[PDB]
């Protein structure tokens, strides 16, 4: 009974147990599944199919990128440096009520797991328009998804209202009931967009099936000060009070966090997911990283959307995190280095809801895998190989990945999407786009 | 009169006048300087000994690492996540002292410069030990450079006193006289590590020279406390009384601006060097970029050294500020990506007095120039060229650069480095400082 596929890399960081890198040790797949981690030596016995020595490169679990708006990859660099709202009512809103349908998001979708498998990106959560077709995108790519259904109190492309959205939602989870890669979640936008009756209605359907909730909470100030003056009550708490917080609950961003915010952090047991690129570049603010993992609640982190970014790179987000953390919290030993790849591997697997299956090199979760390359010039001398990870390798040294034991990136050439008819379809979309704007 | 190569990008960045982006254009070269930024038409009429033709690239003037230690190259990823002092005093500082030679110089400035011309970064300012070393090693290598002789009260690698690093330094300053490429100036540490003579010293020397000075400057809430309470004077207070404030005077990091600060800074037209990554990575600080910026500062930028980076991506280093500022100042329309480009380019000639030679595409400047590809899957669609080379290109676009119209990278090659082996001698450096260590 040999292994399908047996690794050879100089380094394997499995990420649990935290700290450990693996010298001279070998990771097998069978069926899809992490069977053996192990010394090479131990691992050569078991025989394999077939033999891949990494020499030179770090494998770990593959990135899980807990928050996008994949498809705005075709907005990626529009309209740069303006306010906010100016950026939203100028621009964002006018192309997405001109540009979005079914054939926007396939190809901005498409395009935005393209750049995210180069990237070494093996787990994504979108939540975007027509999930239906993201869907559809995801399951021929290969790689794995939480897809949130949004949920509004007014008409987005795709659903006239929350109704629809819901009812096409349903639809979904039915129909992805056994998909091995893909789950459906809840994605109501924000608490100041969605009504009460909306969340009460959501929470019900969510308990019935096991399913996830994601929203953008108390992603700045003014959202947090406003819902104050007006309900004397702060987004966290109302959501809280309505009981949508939880292990299955993700909030997104929350630079804003008072210790009322954290208690109920940390006694839901909830997620929250770290943008902190978005973040600075719309001045959102600073989430409390270390503070937030000191107290124990889950941080994974997302990249958002390209239009925010403005790319998809979640190790350098990774990196930004574990800088930007220190400075935050006052000292140079917050977030390391180890603790940043947790963040962006088994943090995301937890906020996902998905821990049991990927997320660390253990047997019996499955073999998504990324193969970094250390040997370039500007990576040496490599002391420790996970530093050097962090803090000084880029996306364009991820050289394998693979999904349930299906390789997804070969040398850094795509095996799911033809590279050139994505860039050609880009341009066309950004000729259009660039012409209405 | 043909030029001596003439070429043909899809976009020009000319950096003067701001803003601009050249379209259908060409950039044509004679005698090392740029002699013609006119529409293809025009300039092709004067004909070319050699033409390039880079579409789908955007060109530019070469990047400006206005500040660095570069053979700490060979101590990148040697110890991090640990505080500032168990840094220094457990990794660093036992490390200088037990391998810093004029071997070790070498080694460790030509990886430096080599990761950094892979970068696009055509010019450099070193602020570290074995001045002569390095002068030799950027000589061959063909960059621009600033090396700035290291003064302290302590011995330092080299230099056993100030006044035989100053010795050493005014030799140097004469042997290098004429040399077209390398400015030599004067690095005292910090002005908590130089008496208030040997700064006078410098002053006197650098007066007469007409040469430069960069110091560390309000790195830390730390230092600055520390001087006002054991001197009752803020550091750049103290630094404006002995009188080396000036247009030739560069201040690094500057996390610590108060009123007073900005106003000697605006008085004496100073340039701030700032860091941002390493300000994140040391928890020093967040410099107030935006605000200096507006109340007409000159900001330059650089890395620093590659063990508190950790790497020597100036790109990489201008997006992170043009993020950071936004969220600092508490607008998403500070540093917007033209100015940021600007500060990566122009405002380093500035800095280093260089400004008439480098910095920008026009006529009559020396042809410093790179060439970023725009072409790639993550960067479409392209909408501002600009926009999309700070916010989603990594420094693995950079595909040609040239210093005084030499070619230093074709097509990702370096021309004047052997990468395998430069690696290879990493590696023997890696072996022995991981024993050490
Ligand atoms: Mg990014
Ligand atoms: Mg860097
Ligand atoms: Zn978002
Ligand atoms: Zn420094």
């Amino acid at each position: 009974n040999p292994f399908d596929l047996l690794l050879l890399p100089t380094w394997i960081v499995p990420v649990e147990p935290a700290g450990v890198v693996l010298r001279d040790h070998a990771l097998g797949i069978r069926d899809g599944q992490i069977a053996l981690v192990a010394p090479r030596e131990q691992a050569m016995r078991h025989g394999a199919t077939e033999i891949r020595e990494l020499p030179g490169m770090l494998l770990a679990p593959g990135l899980v990128n807990a928050h996008g708006h994949s498809a705005m990859s075709l907005f990626r660099g529009l309209a740069d440096d303006l306010p906010l709202m100016t950026w939203l009512q100028d621009h964002i809103w006018p192309a997405e009520g001109q540009w979005v349908s079914e054939d926007f998001i396939r190809d901005g979708t498409e395009l935005a797991i393209a750049e995210q498998v180069k990237g070494g990106i093996t787990c994504f959560s979108d939540m975007y328009f027509y999930p239906q077709a993201i869907c559809g995108v995801v399951h021929d790519s290969g790689v794995r998804a939480q897809v949130a259904i949004p949920v509004l109190d007014f008409p987005i492309p795709g659903a006239r209202d929350s109704a629809e959205a819901i009812r096409q939602g349903m639809a979904l989870f039915d129909d992805l009931k056994h998909h091995p890669r893909i789950r459906i979640a809840f994605g109501p936008h924000a608490p100041y967009t969605v009504s009460d009756d909306k969340l009460e209605q959501i929470l019900v359907l969510t308990e019935e099936l096991d399913a996830s909730i994601q929203m953008h909470v108390h992603e700045t100030a003014f959202e947090v000060e406003q819902a104050m003056e007006r309900n004397g009550e702060r987004p966290l708490a109302r959501l809280h009070r309505l009981g949508l917080l939880g292990p299955r609950f993700q909030a997104v961003h929350m630079t804003q966090v008072d210790n009322d915010d954290l208690a109920m952090l940390v006694e839901t047991n909830s997620s929250v997911i770290h943008c902190p690129e978005s973040n600075l570049k719309l001045a959102s603010g600073f989430c409390p990283v270390e503070k937030l993992w000191q107290a124990g609640v889950n941080v994974a982190i997302g990249t958002d959307g390209a239009a925010s970014n403005n790319d998809l790179d979640l190790l350098g987000e990774t990196r930004t995190a574990a800088l930007l953390a220190k400075a935050v919290y006052g000292q140079a030993t917050a977030l390391d280095a180890h603790r940043a790849l947790r963040m962006a591997t088994l943090n995301g697997a937890r906020a996902l809801g998905l821990e049991r299956l990927i997320g660390s090199l253990e047997a019996g979760k499955a073999a998504d895998l990324v193969a970094f390359d250390l040997s370039g010039l500007a990576q040496q001398p490599v002391y420790d190989p996970v530093s050097q990870l962090i803090y000084a390798s880029g996306r364009d040294c991820v050289r394998h990945v693979w999904v349930g034991g299906r390789q997804l990136l070969d040398d850094g050439r795509l095996l799911r999407h033809d590279e050139q008819r994505l860039i050609a379809r880009a341009r066309e979309w950004g000729a259009k786009i660039a012409a209405s704007d």
